[PDB]
């Protein structure tokens, strides 16, 4: 009766989090991210996504490092798969292109753990953590994975974006303010036995 | 890239749901269970919960087993650990108490996976995925793990009892219906692998 994976936390005053020239949005709105979702779907299919969660502690209390487009919205570290591209090996290539440093140093990304599953229908905003009844042709898949930190590291954040440690309690029942992933995380990690070191 | 836990599923139409006399709540009321807790934590400290979800489909199409009281409350088949009993021993034989067979033949249980973790702070119903801000003695902590079925079984259903099998579209955003634990299922079971046999 110990069926807990366990994971290592480290204090987020041993993280470095330096700055970077700017990343920006393939998409400049709402309207041209629908619009490029078509396009691609009519070429190769599905979308295929992969979003990382980093886990830190302050005083031995869990956070979330969550991406902030300027005072917008919040993000996952993650992004876009290329056709035939290994999903571990491409949430690996998109976080060093997001927080990969300036001096270009290898950051040791260490992914055992799936914690979810999402799928979008149609090309419109709504998603599910299953495929709808009816539904055959989904046009968005999304994978979280639990991104296991290193004790220590310099992050470069793009200059556009903070990166922001939110507590637990902050996500809970939130979808308003973070959306249905973001704040369903409390839920995907209580099975997890944190150590505080 | 396959870091998913694979689960067989069964058809519904596998199972046999039988029979056998009532089997009664503890309390009779609310105000009787607050009270039974309180009692019990000034003894013995943390009321230690365990529950299983059972999954089944029909037609590929995933179902969680439920325990309807009357037409009252939906139950996960669980219930209160002893002092000093292991998690799982105590989950096997709560499940043996609630739908082992008239006939007396043993159930196959196997439980190899924890699907999460919720907090009690008070005396009151409000229940958390974390031990919130500033809680040190938390009332009652509750443990849910997947529970993997047979091919085909025959489980004994208490007279007073319904069992029935929830779609997860059902479950999903009806805290109205279910309350925060079974109504955030479908997040906590889209990170397996179901095979449909
Ligand atoms: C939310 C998206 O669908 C997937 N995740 C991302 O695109 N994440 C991201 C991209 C650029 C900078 C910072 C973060
Ligand atoms: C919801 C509770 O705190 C824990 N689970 C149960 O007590 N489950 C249960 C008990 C008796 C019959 C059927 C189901
Ligand atoms: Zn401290
Ligand atoms: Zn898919
Ligand atoms: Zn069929
Ligand atoms: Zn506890």
């Amino acid at each position: 009766s110990m069926l807990e994976r366990t994971i290592n936390l480290y204090p987020l005053t041993n993280y470095t989090f330096g700055t970077k020239e700017p990343l920006y949005e393939k998409d400049s709105s709402v309207a041209a991210r629908f619009q490029r979702m078509r396009e691609e779907f009519d070429k190769i299919g599905m979308r295929r996504t992969v979003e990382g969660v980093l886990i830190v502690h302050e005083h031995r209390l869990p956070h979330v490092l969550l991406l902030q487009l300027g005072t917008t919205f919040f993000k996952l570290p993650g992004g876009e798969l290329n056709p035939g591209e290994d999903e571990v090996e491409g949430l690996k290539r998109l976080m060093t292109e997001i927080l990969g440093r300036q001096d270009g140093v290898l950051q040791d990304w260490v992914i055992d753990d799936c914690i979810g599953n999402w799928w979008r229908p149609n090309f419109e905003p709504p998603q599910y953590p299953y495929i709808p009844a009816h539904i055959t042709k989904p046009k968005e898949h999304k994978k979280l994975f639990l991104v296991q930190l290193q004790e220590k590291a310099l992050f470069a954040v793009p200059k556009n974006y903070k990166l922001v440690a939110a507590p637990l309690f902050e996500l809970y029942d939130n979808a308003p303010g973070y959306g249905p992933i973001i704040s369903s995380l409390p839920q995907l990690l209580s099975r997890f036995n944190f150590i505080y070191n």
